[PDB]
């Protein structure tokens, strides 16, 4: 067709990756994987509600906290719903459906939908308005609840363009090496690896040869893995180390159609930097012109009860009892595997029980599949997230042991799936496959959730434009959900590009001038754009809710940094948006956002789990989306400074910082006194939040230029980009902070026991999840942290999270680090403005 050929062109913009392009490609799975999602997608769409899926209510059954219970007037809420110009204040009881809340209209002031005014958010279906998030988060900030009624939209605009044997020859496997090639450079050796999810299985080197733009060899280099002892999803990892590594390439031996490798290839193979989830991609280097080749042939086949001591089971139940990270001796190994069958009645133990497979023995391996027909207890627990995504990390490989974790996430409700999303779409790179289990969820989830399927594109978009190792299988993932997603959501997407595009060559234009001519060409080019380059509004790709319109010009300014970040205001677009406070967005270029991107999410995930104990810390984690390489967006906080800042206030060529100022500008910012002493609270539960979240992800030495306060108390974190890019204290509390809290230097206050006493409610209860905070963080590291990865890095949470130490043994740890800060005072913070500022 020719208006088919206009979306293949279309999608290859939003995407960012043109998904057709076969040169990067040894083989047809990405597009045996596009066509493979066809039935996933196209049984999501046939399979939605199109009224809820219009309307995307964000719903929860979580518990209605205490925190927010208390702050009721007696079982009574009050919702001002607005229509023309005039109001309407019903009392309403947080257990009435909002269909429901018409009967209370309908019968009150004498088919119509609710619309939280200037939000795309809407109360519908049957759920107890207590269920809603925004109820939720205007309880807590204690905001009124204002309403626009309205038409519901029409279904019929997401609308979706329509369109139509191995276990038998006992050889020894083998690798026909020919030679290496690079365009432009000693002694060299190919290395040849068989490997299954980090078990390196077997392997072999070449003889070193004088290193030369083409070393040949011709070399059979032969295995001891047998034909038929292969494992789906084995990697045929070839390494070059010169006695250093510097080029690496994978490919599976198992292709997608359960078929051995045959024939001949020629690899472009990935290039070192200055371990992480790029040394395990099965692509290959895009870039020819400049890569090193590696060739190769292939020979010229289908995949198709005892008793128990008294010690043995204490010596397992401390190995299933030990945290992620603790390894397992081959003694430790061996005894799992021997009582397997009492292994499977702990979920627990999964992880260390599938990890102690012998993956390279085909025996094994079936009874490793006897075992999983046996799942029941597992079937059964209840979800637990952090031992589900155990499962779904580098170290597991077998698609059916992945799969077990897949299907316990299916019970996820779409909050939950919100709060692990960006690590579930992280987790894709850890999948021997294109078309997994994994893939298929975040697909059919994507599209059953304009909100989840909103950041859905974000996420993969951002990967896509700056990940060479994973673009293809991501841009194929995509594809599948654009493709589905309807034309009311591909049309708003388009929107979104446009502008962010717009705005990043503002951005790096503005960057390479580096003063008053500069404000100009910014106002130049702003204005340059709200003709009929910028559409009229969009969508806030940080928060799906705000439609942004008008850029508010005179209060866009270039910044004062080493980047020159652009802080941008937007007019709401939205005309039931009751205020005029302007969005506003941070474009920067030069760090990494991804990183501040992970970190944010593990920020919202310690939040939701002091709040399964009525435990509010006040955490600000503002939205980012990394949008490419060294670039992004980020959410501005308003009535907010930097506390460096506020210390400049009384200083500035110097910073010979003084004790008094921080709780001054508190008074000289709080208007009455009600709300002066509310300021203090929130900043010591503020402080106390980042204090130990800060703490346990080992970026609490920080620098008060990167810490900021709002005008009514809150107290955050940002830039996580910067050290964890670059990389003693363990956390900032500093002296400005505990004057504040009532205790200038080593005395004690009712505030500041008030705070010692949150930290540990709140260290304690991060400690009930050490294990999820473990592989997340383990994850993070893997997924965007580039070489400072080591292990010891990782190892560095089970020290912070204090594993193996009982509730008081804890107290105490906690309270010590909370000393390292009354101890060092200023000292700290002043070797950094020696550092960063001048040094
Ligand atoms: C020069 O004046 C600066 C202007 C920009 C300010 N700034 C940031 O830099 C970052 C941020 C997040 C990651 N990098 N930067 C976040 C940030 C947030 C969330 N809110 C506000 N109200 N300002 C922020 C900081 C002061």
């Amino acid at each position: 067709s020719e208006e088919s050929q206009a979306f293949q062109r279309q999608l290859t913009a939003l995407i960012g990756y043109d998904v057709t392009d076969v040169s990067n490609v040894h083989d047809d799975e990405l597009e045996f994987t596009r066509r493979g999602l066809v039935t996933p997608r196209m049984a999501e769409v046939a399979s939605r509600d199109p009224k809820l899926y219009a309307m995307h209510p964000w719903v929860t059954s979580k518990p209605l906290p205490e925190y927010l219970w208390k702050k009721i007037a007696n079982n009574c809420i009050f919702i001002v719903i607005h229509r023309s110009t005039t109001s309407q204040t019903i009392k309403v009881s947080p257990d009435d459906t909002p269909g429901a809340i018409l009967q209370s209209f309908f019968t009150k002031m004498a088919d119509f939908v609710l619309r939280v005014c200037g939000r795309d958010e809407y109360l519908v279906g049957e759920t107890p308005i207590k269920n809603f998030q925004w109820v939720r988060h205007c309880l807590k900030n204690g905001e009124e609840i204002h309403v626009v009624l309205d038409t519901p939209p029409d279904p019929a605009l997401d609308e979706v363009r329509k369109e139509e044997s191995l276990w038998d020859c006992d050889r020894k496997f083998r690798v026909k090496i020919r030679g290496i090639d690079i365009p432009v450079l000693l002694t060299v050796f190919v290395e040849a690896n068989i490997q299954h999810g980090q078990q390196v299985l077997c392997q072999r080197r070449t003889s070193p040869k004088p290193f030369t733009e083409e070393v040949l060899w011709n070399v059979w280099l032969e295995f001891s893995i047998k034909i038929k002892d292969l494992p789906k999803g084995a990697l045929l990892n070839l390494q070059i180390y010169c006695v250093q590594l510097l080029y690496y390439v994978n490919l599976l031996l198992i292709d997608h159609r359960f078929l051995l490798r045959r024939g001949e290839y020629v690899l472009h193979m990935w290039q070192i930097s200055g371990f992480n989830a790029d040394k395990l991609t099965s692509a290959t280097n895009p870039d020819k012109e400049n890569s090193m080749s590696i060739s190769i042939l292939l020979d010229n086949i289908a995949l198709p009860r005892a008793e128990m001591p008294n010690q043995l089971r204490k010596q397992l139940e401390a190995i299933i009892a030990t945290d992620p990270l603790n390894p397992l001796t081959a003694e430790d190994k061996e005894l799992l595997w021997h009582f397997r069958y009492e292994s499977l009645k702990h979920p627990k133990a999964y992880p260390k029980l599938f990890s102690s497979v012998k993956w390279g023995q085909q025996e094994i391996v079936a009874k490793t599949y006897q075992l999983l027909a046996r799942r029941e207890v597992w079937d059964q627990s209840a979800l637990d997230v952090g031992l589900t995504m155990q499962l779904l990390d580098c170290n597991f490989s077998d698609e059916n042991v992945r799969a077990i974790a897949v299907q316990k996430l299916e019970s996820l409700e779409d909050d939950d799936v919100l709060h692990y999303l960006l690590q579930l779409v992280q987790a894709v790179k850890f999948e021997p496959y294109h078309d997994s289990a994994l893939a298929r969820f975040l697909l059919k989830r994507g599209l059953r959730n304009k909100r989840i399927g909103h950041f859905l594109f974000w996420f993969l978009r951002s990967e896509i434009a700056q990940s060479r190792h994973y673009q293809q299988r991501f841009a194929v993932i995509l594809e599948a959900y654009l493709r589905g997603c309807g034309t009311a959501m591909l049309h708003d997407f388009t929107q979104q590009v446009q502008v962010i595009e717009m705005l990043q060559k503002v951005t790096l234009d503005i960057k390479s001038l580096s003063s008053s001519q500069v404000i100009s060409q910014l106002k130049q080019k702003l204005e340059n754009l709200q003709n009929s380059q910028l559409p009229e509004s969009f969508r806030v790709p940080y928060d799906p809710g705000l439609k942004a319109g008008a850029l508010a010009i005179e209060k866009c300014k270039v910044m004062a940094s080493k980047k020159k970040p652009l802080w941008l205001e937007f007019k709401c677009a939205d005309p039931t948006a009751l205020s005029n406070e302007t969005i506003g967005i941070i474009f920067k270029h030069g760090d990494d956002l991804r990183q501040d991107m992970l970190i944010l999410q593990i920020l919202r995930i310690m939040e939701s789990i002091w709040e399964t104990e009525s435990l509010d810390l006040c955490l600000l984690p503002y939205g980012c989306i990394s949008t490419g390489d060294k670039i992004g967006m980020i959410e501005i906080v308003k009535d907010a400074t930097t506390i460096a800042k506020i210390q400049q206030s009384t200083v500035g060529n110097t910073g010979a910082f003084k004790d008094e100022v921080l709780n001054h500008w508190l008074k000289e910012k709080s208007p009455t006194e009600e709300k002066f002493q509310a300021a203090v609270e929130r900043f010591v539960y503020s402080c106390a939040g980042y204090c130990v979240a800060t703490f346990v992800l080992g970026i609490g030495d920080r620098h008060n230029d990167n810490i900021m306060i709002t005008e009514t108390g809150n107290l955050f974190h940002i830039d996580f980009g910067h050290i964890l890019g670059n990389y003693r204290v363990p956390f900032v509390l500093t002296p400005d902070f505990l004057f504040v809290m009532g205790t200038s230097g080593k005395k004690t206050s009712p505030h500041f026991q008030k705070f010692q006493d949150i930290c540990v409610k709140a260290y304690l209860a991060l400690r009930h999840h050490t294990n999820l905070l473990i592989i997340l963080f383990s994850m993070m590291l893997m997924t965007g942290m580039p070489q400072l990865t080591s292990k010891e890095d990782i190892e560095y949470i089970r020290d912070a999270l204090t594993v193996g130490k009982n509730e008081e043994d804890a107290k105490k740890y906690f309270l010590d680090q909370i000393e390292v800060c009354r101890d060092k005072g200023w000292t700290v913070q002043f070797n950094w403005f020696l550092h960063l500022v001048l040094g």
